[PDB]
């Protein structure tokens, strides 16, 4: 009744803010997942959850935690992964940066930056922050320099994801150059 809604809501917020990948979910750039996919993910822990139950959680949430648009759902705040909540485009940046561990560099040079268990990749306007973000993934980080105008001309819109972080669907190898 009351504890039911709270325990399901706690899982909902964790999934939507923190680790959609632990449930096989891939949010779009605005942080939405489909309502059906979220229900199926909740159902693995609480089999009694239905779409109507999730809708009532959203409608009755005292803090504005969630938003349903059409048949997709997101958390409105508190994300620990890069999102562009208002879909606001970065049009001014000329160069973006991504740090790749030297071990992962062969596949990235051939294929570019491809999204993995996510719908988009993340890069930075700042080369030092790009290298620090890459260091989290392994040693001997190699700096990739990304031509933002090449990305836009190729049809990839670049979105602001807070401070110096940007997200984009993928980065083709043609928009990438190496640096020490
Ligand atoms: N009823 C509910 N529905 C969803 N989520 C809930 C929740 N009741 C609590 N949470 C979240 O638990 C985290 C620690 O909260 P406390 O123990 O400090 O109160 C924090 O989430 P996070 O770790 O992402 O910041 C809270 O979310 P919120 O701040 O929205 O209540």
């Amino acid at each position: 009744m009351k504890p039911e809604r709270k325990r399901v809501s706690k899982l909902m917020a964790y999934i939507l803010r923190h680790s959609p990948e632990e449930f096989g979910l891939r949010p779009d750039v605005e942080g939405f997942v489909s309502l059906n996919e979220l229900v199926n993910a909740l159902k693995t822990v609480y089999p009694e959850v239905t779409e109507e139950f999730v809708r009532e959680i959203v409608e009755n949430d005292p803090k504005g935690r969630y938003e349903i648009r059409g048949d997709r759902i997101r958390a409105r705040y508190g994300h620990s992964f890069p999102v562009s909540l208002d879909h606001e485009e970065d049009t001014e940046s000329r160069f973006l940066y991504h740090g790749t561990p030297r071990r992962n560099l062969p596949s990235i040079l051939k294929e570019g930056l491809k999204p993995m268990k996510r719908q988009y990749v993340h890069v930075s306007t700042d080369k030092i922050e790009a290298l620090e973000t890459g260091r989290r993934h392994g040693r001997e980080v190699v700096l990739l320099v990304i031509d933002a105008e090449c990305l836009r001309k190729r049809g990839f819109k670049i979105y602001k994801a807070g401070k110096n972080v940007r997200i984009v669907e993928r980065v083709p190898p043609d928009c990438i150059t190496l640096a020490v």
